[PDB]
């Protein structure tokens, strides 16, 4: 099921995640943060997963935030990473599922973030070719879930 | 506390975390796999923690301990990322103690990693100097569990 969603992910399809990765990936704080806010702005009933952030609003000064926000971009950097490798990316994506599904994300609760990427991805002048990548990668993962 | 646990990481120590990861990164997967062999290797009794991955005696061959291990591998980059900034290696390190404080893992368990981390240093050409910079870093998670 997974392996047929990485399927998707073609020749140019990798090439525009790691150009456009090369530039998101260099501020994993700023962007990480940056992903977040806009989820939750855009789509404010997702805020109900993150109790345990506290008061949200605060964006980056909020620590717990800021922490999550860090630790998300590492997970991409993960799969952005084992891109040229079906059998590893698969293992990854499969293991990185695992506490999303314990949390009931579904695959259509997860997809809300092709919003806030797509947006993002904008802020660095990434336009529609590349936001069309990223939410193949998003697809891999809701694979999974 | 944590705090007080990250004011241990002086700048020699910093270095050195540098200068041995610079080399064990290199390859996640295998330092991440051969890390996680030598813990149940050496500690059968931390086994029993990772049910959800069957046969770890299989080793790189267990999909499910090949994207643990991997993705263990990018908390440690995680970490070493953060050593410039005290307030973002502490609420990364308090966000990564989260999981492992709901599956009861303590201090002392935590710690058990120590070994396997030194072993694998050694395999590198990274003695004692630089295994004991490594249990200065995993001294500050145990801080947090
Ligand atoms: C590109 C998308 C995303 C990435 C890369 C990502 C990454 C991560 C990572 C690495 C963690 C920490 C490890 C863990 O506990 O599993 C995490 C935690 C979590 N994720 Fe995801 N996630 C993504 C999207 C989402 C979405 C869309 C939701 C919910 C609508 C979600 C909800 C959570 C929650 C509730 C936590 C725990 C937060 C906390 O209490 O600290 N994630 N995610
Ligand atoms: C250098 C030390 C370690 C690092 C960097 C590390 C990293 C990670 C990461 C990134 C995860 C996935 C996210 C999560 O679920 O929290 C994780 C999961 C886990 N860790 Fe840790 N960990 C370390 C040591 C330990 C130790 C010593 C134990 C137990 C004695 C432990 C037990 C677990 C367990 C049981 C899981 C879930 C495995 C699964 O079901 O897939 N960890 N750890």
């Amino acid at each position: 099921s997974v392996y047929d969603a990485a399927a998707q992910l073609t020749a140019d399809v990798k090439k525009d995640l790691r150009d456009s990765w090369k530039v998101i990936g260099s501020d994993k704080k700023g962007n990480g943060v940056a992903l977040m806010t806009t989820l939750f702005a855009d789509n404010q009933e997702t805020i109900g997963y993150f109790k345990r952030l506290g008061d949200v609003s605060q964006g980056m000064a909020n620590d717990k935030l800021r922490g999550h926000s860090i630790g998300l971009m590492y997970a991409l950097q993960n799969f952005i990473d084992q891109l040229d490798n079906p059998d590893d990316l698969v293992c990854v994506v499969e293991k990185f599922a695992v506490n999303h599904i314990t949390r009931k994300i579904s695959a259509a609760e997860f997809g809300k973030i092709n919003g806030p990427i797509k947006k993002v991805l904008a802020s660095k002048n990434f336009g529609d070719k590349y936001a069309n990548a990223w939410a193949k990668l998003v697809a891999v993962v809701q694979a999974a879930l």
